[PDB]
């Protein structure tokens, strides 16, 4: 079935010390998160660039890593119930906070952790190029050759278009109907590896280190080994849900060329352009498209999705 | 069904500013072109070199990009009816002319835009290496394993042999029969990714910036933001059709080695050489073979072709 | 009287080896050509650049020799009858083919040899700056001061505007009348050294190395010392004549500045601009203006012209 | 059916001028060779190294190209009848000799051209990585999935083990029986792309430039544009057949590691070692194993082989 998604967002200095901490601390946080039985996996991204839309964002390009002074991370964790995410944080607060806080020296902004429900998903399991022979054989043995997925390679061997949208109040249903129609046609593009639509349902105060006064002081004064009071979070997840309603349209691609022209299909193919125009008419903000590299992931989240 | 093809040809300085403008302005032109419902896609090429034919063109080689001071572009746009191309230009002239004119500072020759009909086509849909598992599965589920195409990868990951021919008046039928027979045998060469024969039917004056006196002066005097009179084009598309009749034989290949020895099959394989000799006996000019890289493309034109 | 003109066109690598062969092989070809009594001279050009028309071809300039990776040659041979050119080639094929073929290692495109009739000529004999005293004296002694020409210096000491045009079918007479009126007024421009209008009447297959299948294979397989079958040309000169009709407007100038502002007189001088507008209204293609340096020439062709 | 094989052998200076002539002159010779209807294709190799057999040839390695002062070529041409090869050489002698003689400046040894019959062949058609989807689809449509070959990529994208053997007189039958059993088992090794056994039936004197006294002087005295008398060869092909009987065991591999450990299977796998020991007991000379790169080839010879 469809899990809920927590996306931890932060911006850090673009320097080797940051990427060393990704390799040291990242796996630990993931291991702590996996203590909860509602955890069904994760997909962690670094932003490598921005889709320029021709020259609409003419200072951007799809790979800005060599030039950029910062790196933005977007860490998806998937949950059977979004309340599992909140329980996990509280049950493991002593490990989690101390781990996360060790990133402090590299932080420029964040963490900010909105929660989403998945309202549409066409996402395959990941496979390495070594796996497809056995996948094909199993599917033909089962009499289901239609179930043979594209090869979506894990661990940094594909790219993600992360398309931010916020919708005019009262237009959410028109947006949702038109974006599904759009993605159902978009899957014809070469190198298309899957898509899903995330609809924000709120924000995790504890995952965003957003406390009341007491916890705020505990964070600012912290030597690194004392927890802020997790009961000092002043708001529930739904209380922080944004209006205008926010969505993420998450589309995966074989490479940045397939991304650029594949996403471009909603502008260049007249039939799809007419359908996607109904999306555009609903927007307060967007589409703003970040280019992401899914480097570290627990691919079994897609096994849960498609069961 | 078979679309018509407009091929915009130009020669520009081989320098980074030229390729930057390809990345900034090119997508804009394509987006404007896609406003017309008769537009079914595009395939935009840079010439990377010239087939030397042994040492017949001993100064040429298949990849001259490092040494060449110029870059030739050949931009295919595909149309349900060629008149759609003419209508699109006129309906969107203010955007198109101003976009296109921004390339002027890099231009050495062109634009020149002949219009072609497709008299023969054996062209697959494009697929990325990630896609072939799902394509195979669907074709077997549909009971059509013969319909499984070769893997023709989009966006700069294959090469094109662009073979110019002009034919002795009265020999067009002999040319057309023998070239089809040739291409039906050529598809056995390894790495063959498809072929088509384009027969010129005229030239788009508006796409070639070829006006009467009034438009000529408006082009030469232009600050960049004023349109030449699009009604000042003095000839219709068929009025400029060339005699001797011109053809493009367009053959796609996995790589330049497959191209070199695959096209060479019409000289090296006795059975095919006898067939291709009937092509050669009809020619005023050619074959002259440009090596093209299809870098930017709207691959859905092959979906239209093969429906 | 007016001779016919064959223009051998080719594009070669811009490197010292190419120019060394011009000095070694070029004179030999010309010497073989002078074996025929219908040969009345020659004028051999390298293209040094392209007229930018302001910034219509903003990437071009009048002298591109330092940056360009290729060099284009345009070799005029003049003939009492165009059939003399065809006879000469066949009678001397063993020398000519082997001489021309030794250029192969430098060739990128060509040879392509259209044949032209001269429909208008205002061209003086060449003289060096040392000659003018005797020319002046001789003309006054004869009572013919009007026969004193401008000083048109031979052997690379003037420049040529090579202006390509193709004309809308049915407008040939309007083009020809208007271009003659244009050139009769243009001769007032400072530094004007003469003009002629060449009208294409066909293409020499043998001079273009355009054979049937048999000769094509003999060319491609050639070690350099065996002739392709000269009777294997499959078309006569007039059979290859182009429609739309092609013309060359050939104007000679004291220097590239005189050329730029002198040719510009058809745009800058209102009275001449009105006349030349009648040329522009007839065009399918052009004017496209190559800047040529006449380096090697047999100036006695102008003596034949002016007798 | 099984063609006959001519293998032209030579050793040339290992310098870029040698490889430029391979690209310029090589295709010309092949085009001349394809004039004969008995020609069914070719496979041209450069030796990249020598299999060291541990340190039995401790000064050799599988890739010696960076260090070696020479390059050895082994050019296979395939013929319906070996007499066709002899006929082809004599019928086209003036082109062939002059083309071949242009290699003189680079030659250190050769040419030497033995002729072979194929007594065993397990060789697939070549395919590029782009082709296999259609090959699989076609074979399943034909109901013959067992006929799906390995992917044997043409044009320098695989390697060849060229294993020289000469056999004790009277042991040819034991050798032939044991090598076929060996190769039938060897096809199990990973990356095995095919094998064939060539049995020498003679030597082409004309292809080896081995004339009588008259032709020898004509060769030594040649300016490059005169043929030696091709009828001055003093021996027929079978008159030069070697005793001890010579064989080539030709095995193709995905890469040099597959080659080293795959050919090594006859030493490392006890069951196959016992079978291959019967080959070793018959030998006067060998096995000596050259590592070859098949760079230029006419892949359709395998289409003739497997029909
Ligand atoms: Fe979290
Ligand atoms: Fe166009
Ligand atoms: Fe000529
Ligand atoms: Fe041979």
């Amino acid at each position: 079935p469809k899990p809920y998604v927590a996306i931890n967002m932060a911006e850090l200095k673009n320097e080797p010390k940051t990427f060393e901490m990704f390799a040291s601390v990242g796996p630990k946080v993931c291991m702590v998160t996996a203590r909860h039985p509602g955890f069904v996996g994760f997909q962690n991204h670094i932003q490598i660039g921005i889709l320029p839309f021709g020259n609409r964002y003419g200072g951007a390009k799809m790979d800005m890593t060599k030039e950029s002074s910062t790196v933005r991370v977007l860490q998806y964790t998937f949950w059977k119930d979004w309340k599992d995410h909140e329980e996990m944080h509280r049950q493991n607060w002593s490990y989690l906070f101390r781990l996360c806080y060790s990133c402090a020296s590299q932080m420029i902004w964040g963490p900010w952790e909105p929660i989403y429900e998945i309202i549409y998903a066409n996402m395959p399991i990941n496979t390495e190029m070594t796996d497809f022979t056995a996948v094909v054989g199993k599917k033909f043995a089962e009499g289901k050759p239609l179930d043979i997925p594209v090869i979506s390679q894990p661990y940094g061997k594909r790219v993600v278009a992360f398309a931010e949208h916020s919708v005019i109040p009262g237009k959410e249903k028109q947006f949702e109907d038109a974006i599904v129609r759009t993605l159902e046609m978009l899957k014809k593009a070469p190198g298309f590896l899957g898509a899903m639509v995330l609809k924000e349902i709120g924000v995790s105060g504890i995952g965003s280190m957003q406390f009341g006064a007491k916890g705020f002081h505990q964070v600012l004064e912290n030597p690194g080994s004392l927890e802020p009071d997790p009961n000092n979070v002043m708001y529930s997840v739904p209380e922080a849900k944004n209006t205008p309603q926010q969505y993420i349209v998450h589309v995966e691609w074989a490479n940045t060329d397939a991304l650029m022209f594949g996403m471009g299909r909603v502008l260049l193919y007249p039939e799809l352009r007419q359908v996607h125009d109904e999306v555009l008419d609903t927007l307060v903000y967007g589409p703003y498209i970040r280019i992401l590299n899914p480097m570290m992931e627990g691919t079994f989240w897609r096994e849960y999705l498609n069961e």
